[PDB]
């Protein structure tokens, strides 16, 4: 288990728009998954993914006077798992020139 | 380790050109790492990936009478990583309307 982000506050909040920020903990991740949604409609999440180097994002096109559940996850993308190698050698047709 | 690609073979052998073909092991891939390259040139393998439905692949663009090594990998590419959510509930500015 890689440790969450800590810390997610909310600045600059206007009528349509929040940024957020947040801490990183003692790992560093490839991404952040950002998740939100208004917490009252019933529907889905929006999800937004920004590079492990960001420690904020501007949440835009909302609402006026409306709460948003948001979310944060660290996300580390592993190398992919490779079998061993299985190995021939063949040979073209003709002769070397 | 996920068991590697089996019975690795050539058909249509030309000048210039070589099919490559194999058979599945009991686990299903993402992908096949084709890597290839002149047996006796010092150099750098050509790396080629197809995806993991493929059993055979035309090498192409190659010299007359030359013998290549060829290797064979099976890819997993495992689901991300994520850490535990953190989340909070904001509000923007104004009124509902």
């Amino acid at each position: 288990m890689l440790p969450a982000p800590k810390n997610l506050v909310v600045s600059e909040v206007t009528e349509d728009s929040l940024r957020l920020s947040w801490t990183a903990p003692d790992a560093a991740f490839d991404s952040f998954l950002i998740q939100y949604q208004e917490s009252e409609k019933v529907g889905e999440a929006i999800n937004l993914t920004v590079p492990g180097s960001e420690r904020s994002y501007d949440l835009t096109g909302l609402k006026p006077g409306t709460e948003y559940t948001v979310s944060i996850y660290g996300v580390l993308i592993p190398f992919p798992n490779l079998s061993n190698p299985l190995s021939a050698e063949f040979t073209t047709g003709g002769h070397h020139h």
